[PDB]
Order: C-alpha cells, then sequence, then structure tokens
C-alpha cells in the first residue's frame, strides 16, 4: 500500500528504543515493551522486574526518577513539559519495589507540582524547586528545606533560568544538574527584572481574556542576570556564586555552560552579548573565583558554549573541544585536552584529533584504557560514528561504529561506569536497532531490539529510490540526495519538493532512515524530492560558520538554487509542478527562494511554502539578533537586509504557503504579523494556516498529522496539472 | 439613540439635556495593540460580555 | 443561555466538510477582536476543514 498521514502515526510504527541510563559500572535498565521495566547488568546479562508493566499506568506517570541507590521510585503524572525539554507536574515518592503514593510536597504544602524532579545523582538527597524556590529534603520521610527562596515567578528564578536565555541559550528546562557526589545543587538565579514582558498571545482562555506576559526583551536589549550558585546542600548549605571572570568584554554576558566536574571544582562560561569572546572558566564551589583556563575568541561570533567541558575524575584536565586547523581548508572542530593548572590563566593545550572535519561533544574522558571515545565525522558530514582514540603517544582514530553496527552512521553511546561496557543504541540507515557492548573485545553481549514490528511493517509498504550525487560550488563539493518513488521510471515528469533548513549553524542532510511525509507523498503521490547541505549548513566548518556573519538568508538563496539550478536541466522533472519548502529557517529559505526568477524564464516554481520560518532579528530576541549580523543597536545593517518585506513584491502569482502558530515560543507569531503585511502592500498572493494558542512543538500529536496532512492537502492542489 | 448625539438644547437656544454615561465598573476587556512596533501597548476598552453589564444613562 | 449555548459555532461549525474557506479577520479589530477568530481556527482545526487566512495587521 501507499504509506499514508496515519501510517506515520500508527503505533505498528513505532520505533522502540529501552529508555536506558547508567547508573552503576555495569548495569543497564531497559524498557519492556510491555511496561514492565527491567535492568540488565551487561556481564550477567540479568533481567529484574522490579517496576511491573501496571504501575506506570495506575500512576499515570511517565518519568521515574530512581536515586542512583535503587531503594525508591520518583513518579510523575500530570506531566505537561511547558517547553522542549522541561516539565511540569505533580510527582510522587515511593519505595522499590513497592510502596505507598507519597507526594513530594514543599513543606507544610500538600500536593503541590513542582517545577523539576529529581533525587541526588548520589544518594537519596533531593531537591524540588517550586514558586522558582528550590526546597531540600536530606532523605526519605523528611520535611524538605527550600534553600532557595529569592525566585520570584515571572522573572527571579532558582534552579529555573529567565526568557532570553533559557529559550536562546540552553533551550532545556535545566539548571541544576549535580556533582559526580552531590553535595551541592548548581542553580542559576537568572532576572530579567530589565528584560521585558512579551504579553504573548493567550488569544484564548477567560470569558474577559487576555494576553499572558512572561518576558520579551529585544534586539539591542538587555540580558538577564544568569548565575552559576552552588548550595552545599550537606551542613551549611553555603552558596557561592560562580561570576564572571577579568575580561572587559564580558559586560553582558550569557553563562552557556554548566558541568560538575567534581566534588569542589567546577567550570562556567561567560558568553557576551558580541558572542564573540567567551570564557570557559575554572569556578570555585568553596568560594566561587572562576578561574581563567580557556577562552574562546573569534572575531564574527563564538559557536558551541552549551558544551560542557567535562573535567575529569579529578577536576583540572578539562579536554574541551576547539577547533584546529585543517591545512589549507581551514578550522575544523577536534577535541583539544586542557589542564586546570592549580594558578594559571592560560592551558597547555594539546589537540586530539585532526583532519578536514569537525568534532562535536566528548562523551567521556577515559583514563582507564586512555581510550577515549568521541563522536565525529570522520567518515562523512551527514554520518555519525563513534571511535575510540587515545590522548597520549598516538592520537589514535579507532572505531567502535566503523564496520562494527551495521548500516549504523546514526550511532548515539552510553557507556558502562566501568568503561568495559556500554549501550551504543543504532538508529539506521536500516530499521533501527539497540546494541548494548562490552568495550574491551567489542563483541555485543545481546539484542534488546529493533522495532521488529515496525521492521515488519515496512516490509508491507512502497519504500521508494535514494540516491547520493553532489553538485560543485566554487570551492566546496555540495552533496546532494534524491528521494523517487518506489515504482520510478527514468521518464516520467514529476513535482519538485526541494528541502532545507536554514538556521544559522543546523545541518540535517542524512542517510538515517525516516518515514515522514516526504516519503508519504513520494509514494502516495509520485514526489521528486531533493536535499543539500552547502553555505549555511552547520558542523562543515568555521569558514561555513562565520562567513554568514552580516548576510544571514541571501547566500542561502543562491547556493539552493544552485542546487535545481542542476536539476531541471534533465528531462524527467516537470517544469510545470516546481515548489520548494523547509523550516525554520527553511521556510524563511523557502521564501527567499521561492521568487528567484530564472535567468530566462518565469516563476520558476509553481508554489511553494514555509514552515514556521524566522523572519526578521528586530522583531527577534536580543541574542539572536545579535548572535550574527553585529550587535543590534550597534550595528542594525544586516537586519534589513534579511527582511523580507524587501521581498513580498516580487511574489506575483506563485501560490504561496506559510503554517505558522500563535503561541510560538522560539519562532513568534510577530515575524509573521510583520511580514504578511509586506505580502498585503506587495499584493502579492500569501496564505497563512495559524495554530491558536498551540506551541511550537507540538507536544499533542495530532498537531503533526494536522501539520503533515496539511502541506498535503496544499501540495496535492499544487500539483494537479491545471487546465 | 441611533446618534452619538445625546446632548439635547432647548430649541431656542436657552437649555441642554445630555447623558452622563459611566463605564466605571464594566470589566476590562482587552481589545489589543499587536503591530507596529514589535512591543504591544494596549488599550484596554470595555465591553459587555453576555451576562455582564448595560449602561445606565441619565439626563 | 441554551440559545447562547446553541447560538454557538461550535454546533455549527463541525459539519463543515469540503466548503472552502477564507476568513476575513485583521488583527486590531476594536470592535470584533482577533480572539473571535482564533476561538474559531481552534474549532475549525478541530473540524479538520479546509482553510486560508485572511488578515491585515492592525
Amino acid at each position: 500500500k501507499k504509506v499514508t498521514v496515519e501510517d506515520l502515526f500508527s503505533e505498528d510504527f513505532k520505533i522502540h528504543d529501552p529508555e536506558a541510563k547508567w547508573i552503576s559500572n555495569k548495569e543497564f535498565i531497559y524498557r519492556e515493551r510491555k511496561g514492565s521495566v527491567i535492568l540488565r547488568n551487561v556481564e550477567t546479562n540479568n533481567s529484574t522486574v522490579l517496576i511491573e508493566g501496571k504501575k506506570i499506568e495506575s500512576l499515570r506517570a511517565i518519568r521515574y526518577e530512581i536515586s542512583p541507590d535503587k531503594e525508591y521510585v520518583l513518579f510523575s503524572y500530570n506531566v505537561e513539559p511547558v517547553y522542549q525539554h522541561s516539565h511540569t507536574g505533580y510527582y510522587v515518592l515511593s519505595k522499590i519495589p513497592h510502596g505507598d503514593p507519597q507526594s513530594l510536597d514543599p513543606p507544610e504544602v500538600s500536593n503541590a507540582k513542582l517545577q523539576y524532579a529529581g533525587w541526588g545523582p548520589k544518594g537519596q538527597q533531593l531537591i524540588f524547586i517550586f514558586e522558582n524556590n528550590i526546597y531540600y529534603c536530606a532523605h526519605v520521610g523528611k520535611q524538605a528545606i527550600r534553600v532557595v527562596s529569592t525566585g520570584k515567578e515571572g522573572v527571579i528564578y532558582n534552579g529555573l533560568s529567565d526568557w532570553l536565555y533559557e529559550e536562546e541559550i540552553l533551550k532545556s528546562h535545566i539548571a541544576h544538574w549535580w556533582s559526580p557526589d552531590g553535595t551541592r545543587l548548581a542553580y542559576a538565579t537568572i532576572n530579567d527584572s530589565r528584560v521585558p514582558l512579551m504579553e504573548l498571545p493567550t488569544y484564548t482562555g477567560s470569558v474577559y481574556p487576555t494576553v499572558k506576559p512572561y518576558h520579551y526583551p529585544k534586539a539591542g536589549s538587555e540580558n538577564p542576570s544568569i548565575s552559576l550558585h552552588v548550595i552545599g546542600l550537606n551542613g551549611p548549605t553555603h552558596d557561592l556564586e560562580m561570576m564572571p571572570p577579568d575580561d572587559p568584554r564580558m559586560r553582558e554576558y550569557y553563562i552557556t555552560m554548566v558541568k560538575w566536574a567534581t566534588s569542589t571544582k567546577v567550570a562556567v562560561t561567560w558568553l557576551n552579548r558580541a558572542q564573540n569572546v567567551s570564557i570557559l572558566t575554572l569556578c570555585d564551589a568553596t568560594t566561587g573565583v572562576c578561574t581563567k583556563k580557556h577562552e574562546d575568541e573569534s572575531e564574527a561570533w563564538l559557536h558551541r558554549q552549551n558544551e560542557e567541558p567535562v573535567f575529569s575524575k579529578d577536576g583540572r584536565k578539562f579536554f574541551f573541544v576547539r577547533a584546529i586547523p585543517q591545512g589549507g581548508r581551514g578550522k575544523f572542530y577536534h577535541i583539544t585536552v586542557s589542564s586546570s593548572q592549580p594558578n594559571s590563566s592560560n592551558d597547555n593545550i594539546q589537540s586530539i584529533t585532526s583532519g578536514d572535519w569537525d568534532v562535536t561533544k566528548i562523551l567521556s574522558y577515559d583514563e582507564k584504557r586512555n581510550k577515549i571515545y568521541f563522536l565525529s565525522t570522520e567518515d562523512l558530514p551527514r554520518r555519525r560514528h563513534l571511535y575510540s582514540a587515545n590522548t597520549v603517544d598516538d592520537f589514535n582514530r579507532q572505531c567502535l561504529s566503523c564496520d562494527l553496527v551495521e548500516n549504523c552512521t546514526y550511532v548515539s553511546a552510553s557507556f558502562s561506569h566501568n568503561m568495559d561496557f556500554f549501550l551504543l543504541k543504532c538508529e539506521g540507515p536500516g530499521v533501527p536497532t539497540v546494541t548494548v557492548h562490552n568495550t574491551t573485545d567489542k563483541r555485543r553481549m545481546f539484542d534488546l531490539e529493533a522495532n521488529e514490528e515496525v521492521q515488519k511493517a515496512i516490509n508491507d509498504r512502497q519504500m521508494p529510490k535514494i540516491e547520493y550525487r553532489k553538485i560543485e560550488v566554487e570551492d566546496y563539493s555540495l552533496p546532494m540526495q534524491i528521494l523517487k518513488p518506489a515504482t520510478f521510471t527514468d521518464t516520467a515528469h514529476y513535482p519538485l519538493l526541494l528541502v532545507v533548513d536554514g538556521t544559522p549553524g543546523s545541518q540535517s542532510v542524512t542517510e538515517r532512515f525516516e518515514v515522514t511525509w516526504e516519503t508519504v507523498l513520494v509514494s502516495s503521490h509520485g514526489a521528486v524530492v531533493v536535499k543539500c547541505d552547502g553555505r549555511g549548513s552547520g558542523f562543515q566548518g568555521t569558514k561555513l560558520l562565520q562567513e554568514v556573519r552580516r548576510r544571514l538568508g541571501f547566500l542561502e538563496e543562491k547556493d539552493q538554487m544552485e542546487a535545481v539550478r542542476t536539476m531541471l536541466k534533465e528531462q524527467y522533472i516537470d517544469k510545470t509542478r516546481v515548489a520548494v519548502f523547509g523550516k525554520d529557517y527553511g521556510g524563511y529559505l523557502s521564501t527567499y527562494i521561492l521568487p528567484a526568477k530564472g535567468e530566462n524564464q518565469g516563476q520558476t516554481f509553481t508554489c511553494g511554502s514555509a514552515l514556521s520560518p524566522i523572519t526578521d532579528f528586530k522583531l527577534y530576541a536580543s541574542a539572536f539578533s545579535e548572535r550574527y549580523l553585529g550587535l543590534h543597536g550597534l550595528d542594525n545593517r544586516a537586519y534589513e537586509m534579511t527582511k523580507l518585506a524587501h521581498r513580498v513584491s516580487a511574489l506575483e502569482d506563485q501560490q504561496f504557503l506559510i503554517i505558522h502558530a500563535t503561541a510560538d515560543e522560539k519562532i513568534h507569531f510577530q515575524h509573521t504579523a510583520e511580514l504578511i503585511t509586506q505580502l498585503i502592500k506587495g499584493k502579492a498572493n500569501y496564505s497563512l494556516q495559524i495554530y491558536p494558542d498551540e506551541s511550537h512543538y507540538f507536544h499533542s500529536v495530532a498537531l503533526k498529522q494536522h501539520l503533515s496532512r496539511s502541506i498535503i492537502g496544499f501540495f496535492v492542489e499544487c500539483f494537479r496539472v491545471q487546465d
């Protein structure tokens, strides 16, 4: 049969995984398909049912955060994640494997939702934040202790974060990851007291409804006062702040990193407003002094500060990722080791890897084998492979995911705490499958799951064609994928649906197996689809990063049009049904590319679209507005170029759509209102569908369905050949 | 009144009626501001939302 | 308010199946606010009908 929308969202397609996380040296948890959570040691392979398939249902919970002690079970029901990573709900501490449902409440309080639920990464001390105030329970049965209280809802938060940061720096709820020992609580008290409030559309609600005031600073507007506070939750709850270091370039900073090296040595970064200088400073839980160890400086802007320097088990050597030269082709990320000398500002840095590609993050520093494990792009910028590497005397390159896991160039690892074993969960380009391993001898112990009923399910549907090529631009070899039907033919003339991403720093072109609306169109209605990574694509150099400084959106049209430039020369693409696409800036690129009139042809596309597109940065927050175009107010020049009012009057009759949501949280709705006016003016044809009060990630699924089918229900009418 | 003109002279120019309308208690309806600038500055002008109050007028 | 209830479009917006819709509403309506429209795109998208959008910013 043809793959449809309900197909994508049928449980028969549920690519499953056992949700593992390593608490001990050799034991790894793993979910059963019937809710009964199971813990598996690597060596002994023992499978334990402390959690039956039922208690998750009767409690409706989805989070189980067991303290590393395996004594109790934290639960979480009525959980409505407000953000990408956040969540909020009423939570219960119950016992392993059985215990009455005991609500973890603030002292003197009954039945309280908690801004975050979690024990410590050790023992069974816990905190739980409420009304921006962090509580602390020392052990089970104890009345908690509101160890932090300065947070006032809306603006000042404790263990929680503010507008211009937590949706333009972290994107993650967290401001509290404890130490490897758990004697202290890191928490950022960020303060939007000067950052204004976006009375963001609450277009529904009460009988006399209004909009919900929460924060909004603007391009050229201040940031909130972030910090790394560290309360020592054992004995004296001593809060010492990790303070910004000696740099006049750090006037309007951004704490963009928290890792707990050890029980006493900690690090914090400071991302300035220009985002050209940021300083990974080793701070001190016992006094706060952020010992400058390494500082990052790139004239255009700095990249990848959210990545923690994961200091060793001791807290000096922070192997930190920094881009090393790659000969004539420039600066590409390769991990460098930086020992925090006891009294140093500059560290003797020693680069682990090298080559014309970039590395991403230290998953672990293994001082046992000396064979560190890193994920990089040694094979292809579209592939992902875990390797094993020495950091002394060899800088060896040795793979645990090359030639070991079959057609799995999208691999994610979770190491047994003794570094002798690990999960490394596989994703495809086959059907995804689970792989724990034995780090010593590279022989996996057993197969945990493979989405087999899903693997079963694909074997009954039309999987279309895949093809790998490239396009040659002045300096770069731009790769190019294509997706043609299961019944593809060399002669038939097809519509065009070119996809892109657009947003500064991202890459999306991959081999991975994906079951989306894309192939649904290729099968159900015969789509010829194309992708490519070029200028504007991340993970291929700062020359590919920092070229676009003050030049967003513009050169991205040219290289993407260069793709279809090669496309239309070939026969079997229909020149009547032509369209582009993209999201989050591919929407912008879709818009920025749709009206580019051919050198000897009119509207090259018959229609287009744009998925929740970023439009304009003065309509947008401070830090993203000024990350790439020079500081707003100091240099607003590049912003007005990126305006699409500059592009609205170029459209004539090519039916161009936009999708967008109202309560959107990163791509603000007033990226639309302050652009649709311009299409209203230019008297081209716009067309919109907006979502009332629903966020940017569509926490409920049916929205994706409504999103998917509607992109289709449009495209079908667009590609119905007209009389 | 099929007019917003409700202050009625004496037809020879001696007297004048009028209305003392009072919206001091009607709830706040947000008849909003959104565009132009990128920050909103809103105009709460009230509204009868059915079940809310009707106007008292003295001459 | 049964009539007030029975006069809600929810009772009637449901039966919309394939009739092409284009809703005329600009943003800063003083009298019939944008709320009165977004209150409907809830009802439309629940009913899964097709539409485009006719909005002017203020």
